[PDB]
């Protein structure tokens, strides 16, 4: 009964906590996307101008593409590794109500 | 009873950590506000002026943009770690109260 | 009730699995798009002698190293993604057996 | 009444680690806060004198924040995995103490 | 029966996984030998051509040696830690198979 | 002879202790000894204004940020050490009371 | 019987895990003896040609000695990594065998 | 009496492996002073022809002192690493000793 009650708050203290880890993955998908976005801008409009040499702009390019690439592994290897910590606190927290309950 | 305090104690330690780390978050949020603003500031200023090629803007705007994005990663993997460790040690907790 | 609460633990526990596998796919999508365009952008040049001998050599490496770079990385992660899960399968699997 | 001891003990040594700690911290935001403030003296400085053009000294100013907050990520991930880890040493106190005495 | 059933299961399903990682090890090899040589491809022609100083080719070949040598410790980095965490979930398997059934 | 393998597994356990702290100590020493040295040659130069102006900012910048990466780096060491021996401590500590 | 001949296999395994590792370990030392070598004969050569300032050289030598330097440690902490991560699997090992 | 012997083999094991990592950082101490006062030599050599201009000695003696410093910093995240990750596997070793014993 209070085991009961405090498991309940644990459980659903632990959904929010998940909620919150997806609301920050598609929070930082939005950010490189308008960031990246905000990028190509800025070298379409070199291009545009030819302000920047065709090496110069190859270089740039290549450079938006790598920081781009580096972004996501990054973010997949935060949401990746926070996932997985969460459902082990998930399989502990159902441990604990079968054993309790 | 006295075990009731001890581990009443450790709930509301446990409570201060997690508030503190809450604080650390925002307080970084505001921090690389400022900066995050000032740098814009500084590449409105060299705009208006145009004391920098059209190129060279273009490679510090995307600069400003890469550290800003990196600096949130890095913030995003601290709390993230934080928060989930002091889940399992609230899980302890929870699992001594139950315990007694 | 013991049953279902553990059939719904291996679901989530399956999802998870199916969905770190959609990133990693998706991960060698990108790679591979971005890779092509990098290549592509490196054919022009040589084309149009844009670059010299010198500077499409260091861009080529760059090129590859940073291909590397990405494979070494995106590997560490499915790498220790599925291990990490591993255990959890495992964990899953001696929950039931308890039972 | 020696596991008392011996525990009572565990409690003070574990005690002065924390504070060991915090104490750490104070001196690191003490230490960046001067060498902060003599980087913005020497830009301040150039920006004075006009020793730098105005891209350099927006270049080095923004190398000034970028290191700055490279600075605190790193104390706060130093402190933060600190005091977690510490956290969870008084839990095994604390079970220790509710056990052996 | 279901015990070894669930556990024999088990057993190969981490046969598939060593057995995947032991691909993934092989490929990048295989990958690795093909970029590294190019590199040595692209170097050879910059030599016969002489478009790069004598100086200029050493940073180029030690650039190349450099980065060769990171690709395999960081493969080797890799494989390793896979392979001793792999390792311990037999370990795990084999406990189980000794006690379940 | 529990007590003697125990006794003696706890002075191994100080003297890895001691050694951590005799670490920390000669980094510290090391650290401010080659500050010192760089910050004389900085001295030397500004002296003979050998640097520009804007030479010197971004040295003394490299050698501040470079001081600050080094104390980072040994607080996060010194810092680890501490609590994984503490754990050891703690371990020794529950062998002890088990007998 | 049937739990002497899985755990005789374990202990067989573990066996051939252990030897791999020496083997990479040995094999790195091989390829970074080589590699290494190639890079003191090309900064010879151009000592003799007088293909590069003093200067440059006392560079490139000093970056020579700073990535064989860098090298060595990170094979000391991968292998010093693994040798000790299998000892504590051998102690698990160890443990079953007296268990049963 | 068998089991006294096998753990009689681990725990000598365990002390191969300790001396092993002894050896490691007496070694790596070695190299580094070696090669540090090779550096040295070549920057002294420098100064006395006066090739290098007194900023670019500066500049090479800070890079210098600066990886020195950092070498030291990893073998002592190493070394320091190894023997704690020992000494746990020392109170294993002990912990089966007394329990069996």
């Amino acid at each position: 009964s209070s085991a009961e009650e405090l498991l309940r708050r644990s459980r659903e203290y632990l959904k929010k906590v998940k909620e919150e880890q997806e609301r920050k993955a598609k929070e930082f998908q939005e950010l490189l996307k308008e960031l990246s976005e905000r990028s190509e801008e800025l070298i379409r409009e070199l291009e545009e101008k030819g302000a920047a040499s065709e090496a110069e702009l190859a270089r740039m390019k290549q450079q938006h593409m790598t920081a781009y690439l580096e972004a996501q592994l990054t973010a997949w290897e935060i949401e990746s590794k926070s996932k997985i910590a969460l459902l082990e606190l998930q399989q502990n927290q159902l441990n604990l109500e079968l054993r309790h309950i």
